DNA sequence: CCGAGTACATGCACAGGATGTATATATCTGACACGTGCCTGGAGACTAGGGAGTAATCCCCTTGGCGGTTAAAA
């Protein structure tokens, strides 16, 4: 399950703070949370498409 | 066997929050905007000459106005 994709359900103001304490969690691990509006759902969908 | 009541289910209303919307603002840039002198094609003024249509008659057809008949409108 560490090389599967894991989808995390969390609030659009604690987002924020599970990025920089992931970040400052696991530095070896990738954080792309999704948000925003169509232009961002259109970079989130170039680059997890 | 029937009525009272308690419990569970449910539905409606209100408030929060997220996302879509639209205008207010910022900024560097193509383009309006503004001199600077050129000049040559225009724009007008000034004599002289032409001419066609306005104006007044007046002769002459083509309108606008009378009474019936059936044919089309109703």
């Amino acid at each position: 399950n560490i090389w599967g994709p894991f989808l995390i359900i969390s609030p659009a103001s604690t987002l924020n703070n599970w990025h920089q304490e992931f970040t400052r969690f696991v530095p070896k691990f990738k954080v792309l949370p999704y948000w925003g509006n169509p232009h961002d759902r259109k970079v989130i969908r170039r680059f997890w498409s």
